């Protein structure tokens, strides 16, 4: 319903938040090109959801693969309304001494250069149409320290800055650009069924500021749907946190004086 | 659909963004109490919309009326799911030499003290329910100068701070608190197009950062609907700008070098 | 000697961060008018500091007293270079259920309405001078929740918003406006009471993000001195946190996993 | 006298803001190691400033050169009190279509990867000392769009994020980390030729929000001196704008309605 006839690309679409968004976009009448490098999981998802959902292999660090992915999408569906640049790799809290120069450049390539290229070539086909929507997956670490690694933190800050520059430049052509910044969702790893899922959703239940709710990838997908739809038709330049208020509080003082 | 069985109170509900939100909440199956001091406009709206929409006179500077309004809502519908604290008066850009102490205190009473009272008494009846949602109308002046008066700007910053400390305290009870900060909204004129819409586009087309779109009171109602719905069930502490990216740019530098 | 010949007004100048700044301003050659309602403490500080330091009773909620105070400063010293709008009352973390409408309005009058009046009447005499500096005492609660009460928090946000519109309007006249947002400040007992200082470090050494250092009123005064001096001659619109990084971290996640 | 006996390293110290900070540090009793890749400019400055100021060639993209530069400073002076990570190249505002993937990676290496390496190896010799200070040169583009290129902007956001997580990690060891974010300064950006000095001063006076003052490299150096001194001994995690309020205003609306 809400994305009837819209064409959307989702990088990192074969798993996690990307997969949830591909599924949600599908349920709302969108044509979605899943862009990923886990070809077996990604093609399975596209085949599983039917004719509007195609899979395209794209390593977002390779500009030629990104260029083709976008050119293929316009060729297939006539244009791209929504670019959800979501591919990235994750680092938990670490030390500056744990930062290896090669692993920093590797993460910057996937997380930040990939966002640049995905945006550049989405803009390439959106600007002539004078319409379109670019959404980046950032992270709640963009608003509070203590929940992600140094290299990762710098890369997501860089995305926020890129998102704001594009919101201005592409505003002249009627195109919006925003970020969604989730607070830790269960994804990836070996799904150590009960062991990993119970341990995660028990930690997050003590860590979160908003009690009685656990953030799932499906929750993030719904916020992406909001940003991508005409219900957000005047929303641009925004880094929208989905974090239950985690980033607005430092509870140390209150914890210390009462315990 | 999206607010089926939910009970909402809307201050400043008889006109403008409040009236638009009341109408949209009604369309989504919510029970709505319009709270205002424009008894003619407010009662007329409630009668037109039917059984689920009522009108209650409430001056938000009067704590007895604010307490009575929330207690009557529980008595009538059994609880309050959504408090949309939206009542306020507006000031365009002005000079500090124009700030009159009595007008400052009057605006603070309506804009900022009224928000405290609505949140205090909503929280009182939401906390036992272990669920609920407080949404304030702030303003895009909370993130850029140059679009609102001195007294008004300080009152809306105060609301943002209240919202963030409410998101922390009330998060322990499963309750969310957020702000919507709209930019240039056309109100007061009879919509469905008009002479009044097109020419307002004439102003905003030179002012806005996002070209080819004007913000309407109905667009803002839609963003409040998102924040108030279960689609935002892990969004809290957020001041959500609806400004087309106006607040993320100062184009003076680009303007001067391209003159 | 960084404020040689400069004229400063300090609201809430009779104690705490205000008094520390009054003393530091005096040490740097400033002429200071202490503005407060603690007449005895305030007159004593002014008498003790000498010819360049005066004292004026001024309830910042009373606009006539605020206008009179600034006009007296111009009449006495020829103008006002620095307005340190610092008067206010504090609230530690509390519940919205504790917010009393009369105490909310009382605090708003002092913390936020007083900030408007001080700034209005400073701007009035600074604009003809084409120079000057308005500095507000805000608070680190403007950038993190959990360290101040509801009413207090809203009043300090209001100050930040007021500061930013002032930086714009007064920027055209060469006038700067900034906030200082300190964290856990000792204030209370200025005289060398070691018992109270070490005990305060017992709390702050567990609460603060920057370890091995405690913030004092004299440290806040030094940061105000920077903002008020020509070393900050192009700093404007800034809410300057003095918090050791407290407001940039929520350590709950790391605490739970470790 | 304000940095008497302190040991400071300044990357990009041979020109511009870096050189200005080196001389001001020299004037305040500091021992300074100038770190740059412009060997003739840097060695000239170290010779003229005397015994306390030396020069070390260091390309900030090579971790071994950064490693050696910090070890050489410790070998000579016994430790490092101040790391002024200032090296970078600048981009004026541009279009996303102008972003070349190779140039993006080149700028990321200098601006952001270089900051990472400088901070890592400063932290290496500061953490045992239980004292120290890391200062990054970011940019006013970190708080509004419209004054820098896309690649440059994303790199300076990344620096801010890195600064925030260091202030937390290094806070437990008594070490502070901050950014200084200047607006437009006449340096090695536009040539020493006086035909470009009368023009740069004229643009900045029209563009700035604070009138009657032009930002110079010496003004920034003084703000770095504040951040690096014991006068800011409880300031950490701060991105300190030196911009005259440029980033807090979008004057478009006021410009059009009074045009
Ligand atoms: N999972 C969390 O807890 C969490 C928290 C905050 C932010 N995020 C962000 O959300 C985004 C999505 O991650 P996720 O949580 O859904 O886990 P995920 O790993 O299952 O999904 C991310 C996908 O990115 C793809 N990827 C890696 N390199 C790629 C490349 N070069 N080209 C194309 N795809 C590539 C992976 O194949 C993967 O399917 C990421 O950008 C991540 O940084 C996640
Ligand atoms: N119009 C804009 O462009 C704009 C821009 C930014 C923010 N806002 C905010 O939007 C909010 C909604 O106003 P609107 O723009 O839709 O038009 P509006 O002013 O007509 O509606 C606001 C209502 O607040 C009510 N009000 C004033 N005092 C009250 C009191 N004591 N008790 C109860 N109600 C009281 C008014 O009666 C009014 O109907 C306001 O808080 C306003 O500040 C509007
Ligand atoms: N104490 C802390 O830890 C802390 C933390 C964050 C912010 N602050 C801010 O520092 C500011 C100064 O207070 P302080 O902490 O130094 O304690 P303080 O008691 O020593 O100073 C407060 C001053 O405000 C004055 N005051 C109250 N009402 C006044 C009025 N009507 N007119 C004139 N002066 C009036 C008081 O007399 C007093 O001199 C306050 O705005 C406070 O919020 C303090
Ligand atoms: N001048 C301005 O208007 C302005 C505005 C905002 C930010 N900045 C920042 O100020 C910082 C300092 O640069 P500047 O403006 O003084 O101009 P600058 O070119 O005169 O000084 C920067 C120095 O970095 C050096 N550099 C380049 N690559 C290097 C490398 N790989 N290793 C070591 N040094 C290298 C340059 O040689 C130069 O001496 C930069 O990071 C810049 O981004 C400047
Ligand atoms: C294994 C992994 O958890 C190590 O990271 C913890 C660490 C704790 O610092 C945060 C505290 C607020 O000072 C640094 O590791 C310390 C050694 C002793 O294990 C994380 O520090 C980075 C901040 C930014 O999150
Ligand atoms: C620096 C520049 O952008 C500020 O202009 C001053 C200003 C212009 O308004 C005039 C117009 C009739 O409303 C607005 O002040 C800036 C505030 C918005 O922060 C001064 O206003 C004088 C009249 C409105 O009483
Ligand atoms: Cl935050």
């Amino acid at each position: 319903r809400r994305l009837e006839g819209k064409v959307a690309i989702v990088t990192g679409g074969a798993s996690g938040i990307g997969a949830s968004t591909v599924r949600l976009f599908h349920d709302h009448g969108a044509k979605v090109v899943i862009a990923d490098i886990q070809d077996d999981l990604g093609q399975t998802l596209a085949d599983r959801l039917g004719r509007n959902i195609s899979y395209t292999h794209c390593d977002v660090t390779d500009e030629d693969q990104v260029r083709a992915l976008v050119d293929a999408a316009v060729a297939k569906h006539g244009g791209v309304d929504i670019m959800f640049s979501n591919a990235g790799i994750v680092e938990g809290p670490n030390s500056i001494f744990d930062v290896d120069k090669d692993e920093l450049e590797r993460l910057m390539g996937i997380n930040l250069v990939g966002a640049f290229l995905a945006a550049k070539h989405a803009a390439r086909v959106m600007v002539p149409a004078k319409k379109g929507c670019i959404i980046f997956t950032a992270s709640a670490c963009t608003e509070i320290a203590g929940i992600a690694g140094h290299s990762y933190t710098a890369s997501k800050y860089g995305i926020v800055g890129l998102m704001k520059s594009l919101a201005v430049e592409l505003g002249s052509h009627g195109i919006r650009a925003n970020c969604v910044s989730p607070f830790g969702v269960l994804t990836g790893i070996v799904p150590d069924d009960e062991a990993s899922k119970l341990m995660f959703e028990g930690i997050m239940s003590k860590v979160g500021n908003l009690k009685g709710k656990i953030l799932t990838a499906e929750d993030v997908a719904v916020t992406v749907l909001y940003l991508a739809s005409e219900e957000a038709s005047y929303v641009s330049g925004v880094n929208l946190l989905v974090d239950g208020g985690y980033t607005v509080v430092n509870p140390t003082f209150i914890n210390v004086i009462t315990a």
